[PDB]
């Protein structure tokens, strides 16, 4: 019933650099529910596991408003209503490491895909 491109994913970027996370949800006359996007992160290095950091609901893109990863996990899509729910992480870092879950909620089709953020070693940057 649902349709999502690149579900399970792994992204590796240099610390301090922005890590792009692509999410493309399919559109259909059926998807009459409000457009929604969600991102959970589980830091392998940190004690944290599965926590909300960036979301997009009610036309409000949440990332900077969200304490978790505020100011970084920014949707590169300036027109998410086009099916693009992608968010990139600004100013990467070692603690940013951790599995990411991209879930686009749009009735009657909830989209969910995996994105693992891996940070390569490089100068501070953060």
């Amino acid at each position: 019933g649902s349709s999502i491109t690149t579900p399970e994913e792994m992204i590796e970027k240099a610390k301090g650099e922005t890590a792009y996370l692509p999410c493309k949800f399919t559109l259909s006359p059926e998807d009459q529910g409000p457009l929604d996007i969600e991102w959970l992160i589980s830091p392998a290095d940190n004690q944290k596991v599965d926590q909300v950091i960036i979301l997009y609901s009610g036309d409000k893109i949440y990332d900077d408003y969200y304490p978790d990863l505020k100011g970084r996990v920014h949707f590169t899509s300036n027109d998410l209503k086009s099916g693009d729910a992608s968010i990139n992480v600004t100013n990467l870092q070692l603690s940013d490491i951790g599995t990411y879950q991209c879930k686009v909620k749009k009735a009657p089709g909830v989209a969910n895909k995996k994105i693992h953020l891996v940070v390569l070693v490089k100068p501070s940057g953060a």
